[PDB]
């Protein structure tokens, strides 16, 4: 499946992809690099635009 990831942060904002065949297989390797920096960011499925939107 085709899907990406936009973060929106006031210091730290990216634009990235992701390419997995469901949701949980991306995220595995989301929580993993949730821990790498340690952040308190808050994600939200945007079905709308098959889009992610990353909240801190």
């Amino acid at each position: 499946m085709t899907f990406k990831a936009i973060i929106n942060g006031k210091t730290l904002k990216g634009e990235t992809t992701t390419e997995a065949v469901d949701a949980a297989t991306a995220e595995k390797v989301f929580k993993q690099y949730f821990n790498d920096n340690g952040l308190d960011g808050e994600w939200t499925y945007d079905d709308a635009t098959k889009t992610f939107t990353v909240t801190e």
